[PDB]
């Protein structure tokens, strides 16, 4: 056939572009299904795959009006939409995805099976997701402080962790938790935190495939649940995303539902 | 005269591509009827199409800017309007459209005369559709737990059924049915199961089959698990409403 | 000398295309003057008239990219703006025009001359505009129920018909009309019956530009061809229509004077359009009888 | 040199095509100066000059890309703008200019030294414009039974004749006029007659002025009101403020009124910005004329005529007011233009 | 090399185009700073100055296409900006510019120094600019009929000449001027004479800018009014009545500041360099919502006594108090001025005002004694 | 291969064109990271590396056909977006960056490293930053006539030059501020000098607040509902750099200093009729910028805070 035509079928035959029902055009680049219906991001997989082609493929596309060409050829290949985020029991970091059936990591094509549009915007280190460090225990006496562990408060921390544990489904939440509380009672503090943890995934037409923020109740597409200076920093991060973790491993295997 | 002509006939002579009275281009690919105004799909047909043109014609479609002159050429020779979703007692499903009457699965190009523009969402598998399956007895179950069959719900059973029956119909209703009762009685349960039986064709308007004076008015078709609930809706239309369809 | 320009003078020759006062285009494809200002019809014109030129003319208009050369040359050679829809007294079907005051439909190129954008919506069947057949009797029946021809009801009956037949006119009227009566009287049977038979023409400020039927700001002609028409519950309603349920409904109330039979079937049997080209002779008959002169609707 | 940059020169020298105070560039075609920001009306004026060049430069404008580069030297040529429409004793037709003051109609080149980006709509017939028809005698008589020429009636018809001849010049308009008469006595046949006398130059709009419709009206010399004190002020200067944020008030403002009308504010500053003209002449149907002779509020009775409508629509009596206008300008604005404010 | 970017090199050495900080590229074309930001204007000049290039360098400016790719070459090489209208005391016409001064005139590249965008949109004619002319002892007659030259008016008459003298420098004012008058006194008179006589450094606004909450939505009355040397804002009707919306007080600060800050329809670009004499044509006694001594120091009056009226009226306006002299009304006067017969007069007399009042240094003063309740508050 | 992809990787391994969080792409051109979406900048970047490149990659640069070729290249290379104003501690001016900590001031690649995108909007004078010059005594003679060195008054004054050596830094403070006081005080004397201070780090925008805020965005400094109030303290309403100057939780978030001496109270002073319009042409721009940063290296060096 054509060299050009080749090159898309080629690129494909990979399944790095996808095609979704909102008339996304996802690509993957630098191991994050991105997108932005702005202006072309296929044109960057096409540069990307550069080191992917045999020789007589590769110096074609190192031209900017050849890598329209391949990309109208590949927009015009995605006939079939591709459902998104079908798995609830993920997280997408900028780097892979993390399972929480079992609290490991994933990278490259592993994270790529996993069609994760959305993603938690930072690169999960490897060497802070620990059980201690000299974070783990400030944050576990701050949490103890704002809510006590006592027998007339148990009920209420574990309605609590329930809750928070539940902002990482990929699945939308019918049920409501209230946040009532006095005047400095550290709701600021728990919000920061938890946006730490996620980030991106913590926000009507911006919180799309968001995880937290009768009418706030339906499926259609959102999976939200509704609800000092060492924080900014981003200290917290790892450990709250390990207590977030074990909290929804220890509440939510079988089936979400609050 | 024109190769880029000529591939043009040859694809309208297929019956393909379809302009609908909001002035927009409708496009038969992977047997559904679909039809977009932001990134027109005639380039996927033409993309699509080249297996069915000669090797000569076949050469020439691979080519994005060869491929917005045939669409061009297209899009130039659609001078009148067509009428879509004509058939009334058709399903479209994402594979074809079943018809209810007959009963028989259409798919391809069988599945192409019956334009139906708007479809069920998901997929029909042949190998689910039956009268024997684990789940079809506890729907039956389900079903007669709802309401039973006695003697204060045997008119009450007949209505439920016609009016169920109703929402598989292209025309527009006739007649407006209530759901009047106490709480955790199966309108919810009923309302879940037939979003789930008849997918896409259900609203909680425009072509839609079910929505949950002014409403029976001529475009709306609404009555104002996915092969068990859809065989006894298949069956009870084909106890009620055979010869017209009134309620 | 330049092919691409001979062939646009040529086309302009046709009088196919041409310029409004609004800035739209208007075009003449398939015996109807469509226009559309979001897209330019003019190059489908183009290719449409291909097989009317010379051979060696008709093989460069397939090609898209000399056609919107032949469009530039044609949108810059039309200066001279031409008022629409100038002729009030015509009908304007899918395939033609059809004149009311003598009464034939014309086809083809004879209805260009009537620069009618607006349309029916619907072809007009030559074998149906027939004084005599199984519909226009009952129809006929069915006005006689609704306004049946008595000496007191012989005013209500003309002003009844006189409306009707105004909804067929592009000028402007000035003078609304009443349908005043109780309920189950045939209003709204008149209401299908009227869009049944002119169609399109019907709404039910801008959206109600163009058309001759819908239901003193709105009795001037700033453009406004609507006979205004509002239902209340002035042509009165007596003869209220009961049920079998209504039967018993029929033998106390002076609202009505007369109560038919429900007929369920019916409103049924309007939808359909059993009853519309019954009631275009009808409206066409009834418009020849009291606006050949000058049409005009009295307060 | 370049050769369509030649054909740009010679069709910039002939005056052909100018540029305003707007950002616009108006054409001169078909002996009107037309204006469109949608369209790029120069490149139709690059064809229709065509018969101007010669032989040498002409088949080349025979190609829509050859006229979008001489469209585009030219635009790239005209460096400085011209105000337009100085001259206010003028009257655009589609295919003319009107000169009032001697009422001589020039066409071609002699009707292009004053600029008229607005025209009346229609063409100017040259044997219609006279004194002796049938139509002439029949607007004279709708006319005397609208305004007849009685002693009592001698200053109202004289404002009346003053306000319907200045809605023909491009002065700035400093009064505010009333039609203030009861219901079907002719205002509404006055504003038939005009809009079919002066076409374009006449405009209809809402009560929303007087309690985006100031913007359309911009260059419009008659605004008709059918059916706030400092909406006055602010009508009667010649750079109203309005935004679709200046706009040229070249407009006589007619207001259509059935009672006695009562404003916000009431000041010496009022009066002098008022004129009112009184309508006596009821035509009321042959079947209510006899509860009209006994009404007080009017004066004169008449049979009210049915095709009337029927052929000011069809602007069968068009020149023949567009004659009385100019022989009632020709009478009071020879000299100078103002509308003379009557507070009683 | 190339020939087109040498062609860029030659426009850029001359100083022709510039960049401002608003982003807007503005020309050099008729010794005037035009600027366009809805047309690349400059592509304008690379036609205009093909006279100032060598014969090579000259044809290659009859191409379009050819002319697109100076443009280019010339928005790819001014990558600094520059600040506009710096020079305060200077009045740009639309063939060069006037230094007030001492009155001389300017063009070429003697008036491309003072980068003035802006022009008061109509030429300059030299044997007009004079003391002696018919116009200009009927103008002086006119003025002196509008503001006479008696004791009991002498403040007012010095002080209506400073503050028309200031709406000729590109300084920013902080003082709000009021045209207090009875109807039919010469406000508009004198604003038709500004409008002549400066002509586009004079705009026109409605009193939304008085009574409104000035930032929300487009509001294209202030986009406007940027770097006009006189704004205009008449039709204040009377507060007494009901419906009636008190000047907003804040707004006379905000008007007084070197930026303003409104948005046009559709636009980010909420800065606009305030320099104009904002100056209110009013009737009555202007009331604010709140009144304070910060308020009070931005507010300066002049009163219009000597009335105007025909002979009809004469003998009704005579006995009124409100006014203290009557002339005759002028029918083509209004005429004569819209003309611009009146204009070169009134712009020598206006130049003579300012270096008279205005050359060592700009400012204003408030006169807050004819007011009721500022006077009260004193 | 290509001359003009080779000509793209050289521009970029010199790290001047960046991509942004927020989609666009900032430019290093004449010692500054300038950004405007309204059309390329990256096309005078290339015309300005020209003098960089091997004279056989220069010549292909005099030409806007294919300085769109070599920009299309770049912004198909620009994958990984990069973080903005990192550096709180950091004055930009438009010839380059100032340094608090010390009192340096950087230029060139030195100051390149210091992505801040917004700068004051004028140069960085060299022989004006001095502490004595015949401008400066003038310029603390009017501070102390606007707070004067009194015992009474230094608390008063302390939190003065705290909240105005703030408006320096891209850190987010967490506490509004007022200059509530008398007319004729100095409160916009205060304003304007800060502003020929620190320039285009300065927004004025009225009190609709309490795309207005679409502007005020790595702003260090701006000036003019309680729930407004608790939403404009937050690293986020569009980045929050604001030093902000017109219950116990909102106790915690207003500080408000209370001008005296009135001038034409505690002490009455002489208006200076000249001082506005020396103010203006930035005379004291440079002596109150040093005045500003000795203030900030005096107070602020260990952490930032302003407590109310
Ligand atoms: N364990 C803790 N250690 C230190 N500070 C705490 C702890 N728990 C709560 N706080 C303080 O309590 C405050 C919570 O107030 P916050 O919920 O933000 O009030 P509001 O939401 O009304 O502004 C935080 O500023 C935080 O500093
Ligand atoms: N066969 C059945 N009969 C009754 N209830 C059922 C049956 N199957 C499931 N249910 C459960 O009982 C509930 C019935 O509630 P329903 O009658 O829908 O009213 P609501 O949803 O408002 O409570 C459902 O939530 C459903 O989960
Ligand atoms: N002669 C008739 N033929 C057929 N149907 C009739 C006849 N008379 C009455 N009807 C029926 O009676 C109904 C009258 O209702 P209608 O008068 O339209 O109510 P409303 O006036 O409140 O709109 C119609 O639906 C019509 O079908
Ligand atoms: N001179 C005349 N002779 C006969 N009929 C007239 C004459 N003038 C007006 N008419 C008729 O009388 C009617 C007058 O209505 P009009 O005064 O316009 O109503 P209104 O003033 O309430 O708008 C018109 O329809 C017109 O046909
Ligand atoms: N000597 C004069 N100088 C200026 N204007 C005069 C003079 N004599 C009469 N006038 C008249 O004054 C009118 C302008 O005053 P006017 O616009 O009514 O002021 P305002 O609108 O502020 O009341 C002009 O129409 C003019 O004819
Ligand atoms: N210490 C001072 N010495 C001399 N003049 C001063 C002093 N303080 C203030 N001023 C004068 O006061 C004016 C500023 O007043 P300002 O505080 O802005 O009042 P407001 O804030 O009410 O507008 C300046 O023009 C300045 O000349």
């Amino acid at each position: 056939g054509n060299k050009l035509f080749n090159i898309a079928q080629r690129i494909l035959d990979t399944n790095s572009v996808l095609l979704t029902e909102r008339g996304d055009h996802i690509v993957w680049i630098n191991n994050s299904w991105k997108f932005n219906s702005e202006e072309p991001l296929i044109t960057k997989l096409i540069l990307s795959i550069r080191h992917q082609l045999p020789k007589e493929y590769s110096s074609e596309l190192l031209c900017p009006r050849k890598r329209k060409t391949v990309e109208a050829n590949i927009r015009d290949m995605l006939v079939d939409s591709v459902e998104t985020d079908t798995y609830p029991d993920k997280l997408p970091f900028k780097n892979g995805v993390l399972d929480l059936v079992d609290g490991m990591f994933y990278s490259g094509d592993d994270a790529k099976k996993y069609t994760c549009t959305v993603s938690t915007g930072f690169k999960f280190d490897d060497t802070k997701f620990v059980e201690d460090s000299p974070e783990m225990e400030e944050l576990m006496n701050i949490i103890n402080d704002i809510q006590p562990l006592t027998d007339e408060n148990k009920k209420n921390r574990e309605l609590y962790e329930k809750t928070l544990s539940s902002c990482l489904c990929g699945a939308t939440k019918g049920c409501l938790t209230f946040f009532f509380g006095e005047t400095a009672t550290g709701k600021s503090t728990t919000k920061r935190l938890l946006k730490s943890a996620i980030g991106d995934l913590f926000v009507i037409a911006n919180m799309h495939l968001k995880r937290s923020v009768k009418k706030l109740t339906e499926p259609c597409r959102n999976h939200a649940t509704i609800i000092d200076g060492k924080i900014q920093n981003n200290r917290y991060r790892f450990a709250f995303l390990y207590l977030l973790v074990k909290w929804y491993k220890k509440y939510h295997i079988p089936i979400m539902k609050l």
